[PDB]
């Protein structure tokens, strides 16, 4: 048989890599692998029905990214009811509602996201040096657990830091248009602002777009996560400062390893058993600078 896996969308770059990264893996393993996500964009029902609709076609395995903490937990439980191999990807479920429901994954393949709210505040506390300055942190969509563990490791790090004052935190819901609407809003209510951390790259291409508008290039930092191809070029032209890296295509080729090792021991996981707990490194880019 093969496996699947459901991923939050399949046209952002981050989930793109993450499915030609679990490709390349299936192919080293030498296994076949359906990768989809539903047609209707961020719709947490959606994609609900997506993961319905797949966990009735006899796949060994499923892998999954869900776009809430709850939205595939009734799912999720019916389909390790089944004694299909689950992983959990990047975002994790609720797991005390998942056991609730009488399921369970075999592991879960994620970056440690606090780091990575840690290292994105980090920087900025870094190049804004002793004077410090106003702050903020354009957020992901609320109640997402990557998302509030960046949040979190960023407000942290702002918080202990001298002279650092965050006067705003809000969601963009990974929108890149939303992104630039509330940092457009955040540049007008905070004019002092020194620098926008943003949990994640679609979010912070939006961002630098209203730094840029506002005149303000270069004076706001802006600090993306994910490490897309755009990022990753703003970063090289100055339009973004850096961006906190993820391995996509790590997380999703460990989660289809993971999937295809969990059916050596031939049964899914015990419902009392801890899910296996998997961190893909995070890497700060920054521009590359040579001279003295
Ligand atoms: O889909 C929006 C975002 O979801 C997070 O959970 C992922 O780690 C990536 O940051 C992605 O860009």
């Amino acid at each position: 048989k093969k496996y699947a896996v459901v991923l939050k969308t399949l046209t952002d770059p981050f989930w793109q890599s993450m499915k030609a990264g679990i490709e390349a893996e299936a192919k080293e393993l030498g296994v076949t692998v359906d990768i989809f996500a539903a047609a209707s964009e961020g719709d947490a029902e959606a994609q609900l029905a997506l993961f319905e609709s797949l966990s009735n076609k006899n796949y060994k395995g499923i892998a999954f990214a869900p776009l809430t903490a709850d939205n595939l937990v009734e799912p999720v439980a019916s389909a390790w009811k089944k004694g299909t191999y689950l992983v959990n990807l990047d975002d994790k479920i609720d797991m005390k509602a998942l056991k609730a429901a009488g399921g369970n994954v075999e592991a879960f393949v994620t970056t440690d996201n606090v780091a990575v709210g840690a290292q994105g505040a980090g920087y900025i506390i870094e190049k804004l040096g002793a004077e410090g300055g106003e702050v903020a942190i354009i957020e992901g969509e609320a109640g997402n657990a990557a998302g509030e563990a960046r949040t979190k490791g960023a407000t942290d790090a702002f918080d202990k830091a001298s002279n650092i004052k965050l006067v705003a935190s809000q969601p963009a819901d990974w929108d890149r248009a939303k992104a630039k609407q509330v940092a457009t809003d955040i540049l007008a209510k905070h004019p002092n602002i020194k620098a926008i951390y943003c949990a994640n790259d679609t979010m912070a291409l939006g961002v630098a777009q209203a730094v840029a508008d506002a005149g303000k290039t270069g004076k706001v930092l802006v600090v993306g996560t994910d490490g897309i191809p755009e990022a990753q070029q703003a970063v090289k032209a100055g339009k973004m400062t850096a961006t906190v890296a993820q391995n996509p295509a790590a997380i999703g080729a460990t989660g289809l390893k993971l999937m295809v090792d969990a059916q050596k021991k031939g049964k899914v996981i015990p419902l009392d058993k801890k899910p296996q707990y998997v961190l893909v490194a995070s890497k700060l880019v920054t521009k590359l600078e040579h001279h003295h």
